[PDB]
């Protein structure tokens, strides 16, 4: 059986401040963590991928679920997207609006519709269905995401991988969007092949950075089309990668998971924060080159 | 410069009645000459994709625009996309209501916003603000539709793919939901590298069948890795089509027009109606191996 791994992911997106550096750390480190301790205790990696996007879900210091941006019209709408490998099971939401986890709904689409993708209104009742906490748009809204809507009117997606005990892997990603959007925007993260693919018989990919390239290059699937092709993670993260770079202009980061439990991060935004656990230690940075291994407790 | 080609399809779906098969291979003709008149004013591949695919819409017997299927509340819902293979710009609405043009909305999606992706109150407050008309929705029902969701509480997605005579493709796809399908599923069609693709340097695709088996697979851009790799396009679309087949036990088609010029229909479902004009001939067919070859005025 094969040694668990996980590797989580925020925004793909601009320079950190030294101060919400060490903040993003522990976010991304809790998420990792709580994979990984799902993994290490028989979960799937599906259910990996779950508790690790949830975890930073909840954290008010990334862009999905609260902690997510406000639109144009001054509320959060979210996007959340998970697959299974086996199968290539997939649930996908979009614009959902007033409810504490997305990819948790997300989930629910999957295993307990016959479909893969709802959107905003019978999102929401599917969830209201399902039981899913309603709350009110309010708890949804921090105090400086208000601000800079403000602020630009005159933080991207995140996500993970895992490869389980089983040989199964996954993605999931969730993000609340662009800042000040216009209604209804729908970016990569619920759209299959582009914020994230995973396929038993190659690997699994989440991606961050500008949703609209993500969308028309077909990321996360182009980077495992180079995997197929024989080429390594990193030759097939750069390959993709820089494709997007020079066929759209677009930027943005990838962490991927072959079958054999090779992973890499990488990323043509200025930074990408991402974590990964496997072999009960722990790997973290945020800027290029400046990676810690530690060990895992 | 390269002779330039417009071709359609109707949803890859079961046995289809004597009854039908007339109106509907009228209906694929008059969507592939649209397109073609374009294409012989020298318009862009992707003006004539869009005209193809307005001209489905237009047609009540098809499933997209007027026509569409029921939904659970016997509402119509309807999804579209549009990309143009040179610069992969995209445009794509999800669970519009009350739009006569879909497709028409996708591109002004493309054209009109930053994004590439609108989805249900965000797509209806856009064709606001583009003062696309908000047209009744028993207009977009028919009785079959009406006598067909009654009952089945107890046919398929059209596009076209286009080579202008600048070496450009393009695509669009238009599909109006499923019977019973619940409310704010979004199928294959607005998710860019599965209901279609379109890049200069491979191609274009338009795929029809299951919505959510041709997601699983990202079956546009499947096609598309394989022309990459040497395939002919032929070849291209029975392996994509097979893989889909043998791993999510999907079926469906699809229409692909190659950067070279290439073009053709295929179908693991039953039926799939196509129609294609290239060189003052116009080709069609429904079910296999019945090529009917005419002049075009
Ligand atoms: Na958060
Ligand atoms: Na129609």
């Amino acid at each position: 059986h094969m040694n668990p791994i996980v590797v989580v992911h925020g925004g793909g997106a601009g320079p950190i401040s030294k101060d919400r550096k060490e903040r993003v750390h522990q976010g991304m480190v809790r998420a990792a963590t709580v994979g990984y301790g799902i993994l290490r205790e028989g979960g799937s990696a599906v259910d990996a991928v779950e508790g690790a996007v949830v975890a930073l879900e909840d954290d008010p210091e990334f862009n999905a679920g609260c902690g997510s941006v406000l639109n144009t019209n001054g509320e959060v709408e979210m996007d959340a997207s998970i697959m299974d490998g086996k199968d290539l099971s997939a649930g996908a939401v979009s614009a959902v609006q007033c409810i504490a986890n997305p990819i948790k709904l997300a989930r629910l689409v999957m295993e307990k519709t016959p479909h893969c993708f709802l959107t905003d209104q019978g999102a929401a009742q599917f969830a209201a269905a399902m039981g899913v906490p309603e709350i009110p748009g309010e708890k949804l809204v921090t105090e400086r995401n208000k601000k800079r809507l403000e602020k630009e009117k005159h933080l991207g997606t995140v996500g993970a991988v895992a490869l389980d005990c089983k040989g199964n892997v996954a993605y999931a990603t969730s993000v609340g969007g662009i800042v000040n959007k216009m209604v209804g925007r729908v970016g990569d993260s619920p759209c299959l092949g582009a914020g994230g693919y995973a396929d038993n018989d190659i690997g699994a990919v989440s991606t961050t950075g500008h949703g609209e390239s993500i969308l028309k290059v077909n990321l996360a699937r182009l980077t495992l089309f180079h995997i197929e092709q024989g080429k390594t993670v990193e030759e097939a993260a750069d390959l993709s990668l820089g494709y997007m770079k020079s066929r759209v202009k677009g930027l943005g980061g990838l962490i991927v998971v072959s079958k054999t439990g090779d992973w890499v991060a990488k990323w043509t935004s200025t930074s990408m924060p991402w974590a990964a656990a496997k072999d009960g230690k722990l790997h973290f940075g945020i800027d290029p080159d400046d990676t810690t291994i530690t060990d895992l407790p």
